[PDB]
C-alpha cells in the first residue's frame, strides 16, 4: 500500500522532470501547455536547483548528477531582469545548501561527485555575496527588489514583513557552513525589528506586528495584522529558528509562543452556516476581515510544529482544527482541490453561491489553483505529529486530485476553476515548488522513516525551510 502510493509519486516527479528536460532545461521552467520554456526566476535554472532536495530523497542518482552539472555552469552575478532578493533566497540559496547537508549527510552513498558536492556551497558563497548589497541601508532592514549590476532598487520606503523575516534561517546557516559570519550578522539585524516592534501601535496583540517596515529608520508603517501573503512566512521562522538551535534562537521561540496565543485569542473566527469550522482572519484597527488563502493553510503546520517542540496540547489542538478548515475547503469542490481565496462574511455571500456558502461554510473569491503546497504540507505535520492515518490519506487524495485534474503530456499545469469540471481552463504555468514542495511531501507522507523526515518533541535533526528544503539543524 503505502510503498506503491510512495513509488506512483516517484512516477508523477519522473513524469514533470521528462518534460521540463526536454522542452525547457536549462530555463528556469517548463510552460505545460504549449510545451515550451519560461525564465521568471532570472534564467538561472529554478526548477532544475528546486527539485535538487527532492530527487535526493527519492533516490533518483541520474537526476541528481545532472543537477549537480548544471549547478556548476551557473554565474550567479549575470541575469537581465530585476532581483527579488526573497524568491532568490528561498529557492535557489536553500536549495543548495539542502543539497549539500542531505549529500553530505543522510544521502552521503548515493552519487560520486564529491567536487559537485562541494560546489554547492561554494555557489551558495557566490549568490549571497552578489546579492548581500541588499542589506547595506540605514537601518539594516533591505531592498527586496534589487539590480544586481548597478545595485540600484525600484525605489520602495518600506519592505514587507514576509519578505525581510524569511531570509535569517538560509543566511545564518551559510555562515555557520563557511565560518564568516557576516551573512548571520546582515540577516539578523533586520530580523531584529521585528522582535522588537515599535512603535508599540504596530503591535496591536502581542507578538502580531504591521506588514510594512520603514527601510529608513526601522519602524513598522502599519498596524494591519495577517497571517496571508505578505505576512505569513516570518511567523513560520520565528519557530524554525528555535529548531534550528534553541540555544541560540529562545527569543524567537518566546515571541512566537505570544503570536500564536493572540492568535488563538483573536484571529481565530468560525462561519456563521458552519459553527464547526475554523479559519484565521486579518485585523486592522478594531475591524475583522472575514476572508483567507489558500497559502495561509501554512498556518497548522507551524502550530503543529511549535505544539510538538514546546509540548503544548492547546497549540497540537488549535493546528487540527485549521488543518480541517483547510480540509473543508478542499473536499468541497467538484475536483476535490481547494480555491486560491475565499470568504465567509455573512453580510457578503454572493446570492448565487448561498446554496453553497450554507452547505461548506465559505463562498469562493477565486477559484484558480497553482499548484500550491500550503495544505499538503500541513496534512503533513498533522500525521507526523498525531500519527493518524486519517491525515496520510488526506495528502493522497490531494495528490491524487491534482494528478487527474493537471496533468498534461509533459507535466503539470495550474488551472482556472476548482469547482469546475477538468478545472476549467489549464493555465501554461508550472512553478518550480511544483518539484521542490509538492512532490516532497506528498512522497514522505508514505515513505520511510529517515532522519529528514520531521519528527516530535525535540527529535528533529532537520529544519524545512519555507520552500520544502530540509536544512541540517546547527551544531
Ligand atoms: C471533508 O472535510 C471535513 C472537514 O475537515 C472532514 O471532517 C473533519 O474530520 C476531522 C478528522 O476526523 C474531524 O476531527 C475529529 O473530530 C472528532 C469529533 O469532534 C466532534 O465531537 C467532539 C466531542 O468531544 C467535539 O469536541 C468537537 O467539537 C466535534 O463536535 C474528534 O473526536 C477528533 O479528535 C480526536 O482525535 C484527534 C486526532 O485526530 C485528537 O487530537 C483528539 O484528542 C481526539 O482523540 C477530531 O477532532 C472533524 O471534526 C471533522 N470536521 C467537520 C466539520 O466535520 C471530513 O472527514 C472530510 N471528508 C472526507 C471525504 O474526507
Ligand atoms: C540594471 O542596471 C543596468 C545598469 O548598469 C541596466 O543596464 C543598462 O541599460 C541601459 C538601457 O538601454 C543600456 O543602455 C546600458 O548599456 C546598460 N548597462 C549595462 C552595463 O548593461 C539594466 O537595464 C538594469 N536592469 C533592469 C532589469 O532594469
Ligand atoms: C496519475 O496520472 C497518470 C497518467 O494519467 C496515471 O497513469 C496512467 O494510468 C493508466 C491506467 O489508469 C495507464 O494506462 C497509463 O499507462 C498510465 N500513464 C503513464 C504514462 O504512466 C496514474 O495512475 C495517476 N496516478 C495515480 C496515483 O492515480
Ligand atoms: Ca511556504
Amino acid at each position: 500500500s503505502n510503498q506503491a502510493k510512495a513509488d506512483a509519486v516517484k512516477e508523477a516527479f519522473q513524469h514533470a522532470w521528462n518534460g521540463y528536460m526536454k522542452y525547457a532545461f536549462p530555463h528556469d521552467e517548463l510552460t505545460p501547455v504549449s510545451n515550451g520554456h519560461a525564465d521568471s526566476r532570472n534564467g538561472w535554472g529554478a526548477s532544475a536547483v528546486d527539485a535538487l532536495s527532492t530527487a535526493v530523497i527519492m533516490g533518483k542518482a541520474d537526476v541528481v548528477n545532472a543537477i549537480l552539472e548544471h549547478v556548476a555552469d551557473i554565474d550567479f552575478s549575470k541575469t537581465s531582469d530585476t532581483v527579488s532578493l526573497f524568491e532568490t533566497t528561498i529557492r535557489y540559496l536553500a536549495g543548495m545548501l539542502s543539497g549539500y547537508d542531505l549529500l553530505q549527510g543522510p544521502a552521503k552513498n548515493l552519487v560520486d561527485n564529491q567536487d559537485l558536492i562541494d560546489g554547492l556551497l561554494d555557489q551558495s558563497r557566490n549568490l549571497a555575496d552578489v546579492l548581500k548589497f541588499a542589506f547595506d541601508t540605514p537601518s539594516g532592514v533591505p531592498y527586496n527588489n534589487i539590480n544586481i549590476t548597478s545595485h540600484g532598487n525600484d525605489g520602495a520606503t518600506t519592505n514587507g514583513l514576509a519578505v525581510t523575516g524569511t531570509l535569517v534561517l538560509e543566511w545564518t546557516r551559510l555562515s555557520d557552513l563557511t565560518g564568516d559570519e557576516e551573512y548571520a550578522k546582515l540577516s539578523q539585524k533586520a530580523e531584529s525589528y521585528l522582535l522588537k516592534p515599535q512603535p508599540s501601535s504596530s503591535e496591536p496583540f502581542p507578538g502580531l506586528v504591521g506588514s510594512s517596515i520603514n527601510i529608513n529608520d526601522g519602524q513598522f508603517a502599519d498596524s494591519r495584522v495577517s497571517w496571508n501573503g505578505g505576512d505569513d512566512s516570518f511567523y513560520e521562522y520565528l519557530i524554525k529558528m528555535y529548531v534550528y538551535d534553541p540555544k541560540r534562537f529562545e527569543t524567537y521561540k518566546d515571541r512566537w509562543v505570544l503570536a500564536a496565543e493572540s492568535t488563538i485569542k483573536h484571529l481565530k473566527s468560525h462561519p456563521k452556516s458552519r459553527p464547526d469550522l475554523t479559519f484565521l482572519s486579518s485585523y486592522s484597527n478594531r475591524n475583522y476581515d472575514l476572508s483567507s488563502q489558500h497559502l495561509t493553510c501554512f498556518d497548522g503546520g507551524s502550530f503543529l510544529l511549535g505544539g510538538t517542540v514546546l509540548d503544548r496540547q492547546d497549540f497540537i489542538d488549535f493546528g487540527l482544527e485549521l488543518v480541517d478548515g483547510c480540509e473543508a475547503t478542499y473536499n468541497s469542490t467538484l475536483t476535490k482541490i481547494g480555491p486560491d481565496s475565499w470568504g465567509w462574511d455573512p453580510k457578503k455571500v454572493p446570492s448565487d453561491q448561498k446554496e453553497f456558502y450554507e452547505k461548506a461554510g465559505f463562498y469562493i473569491s477565486s477559484g484558480s489553483y497553482v499548484l500550491r503546497p500550503e495544505v499538503i504540507e500541513s496534512f503533513y505535520y498533522a500525521h507526523r505529529v498525531t500519527g493518524k492515518e486519517i491525515y496520510r490519506d488526506w495528502v493522497w487524495n490531494a495528490f491524487v486530485a491534482i494528478n487527474s485534474t493537471c496533468r498534461t503530456d509533459s507535466g503539470f499545469a495550474a488551472v482556472s476553476d476548482v469547482n469546475k469540471a477538468n478545472g476549467g481552463s489549464k493555465y501554461d504555468n508550472q512553478e518550480s515548488f511544483l518539484f521542490a514542495e509538492v512532490m516532497k511531501y506528498s512522497y514522505l507522507a508514505h515513505s520511510e522513516d529517515a532522519a529528514w523526515q520531521v519528527q516530535k518533541g525535540g527529535k528533529n535533526t532537520f529544519v524545512y525551510n519555507t520552500e520544502a528544503h530540509p536544512i541540517s539543524v546547527a551544531r
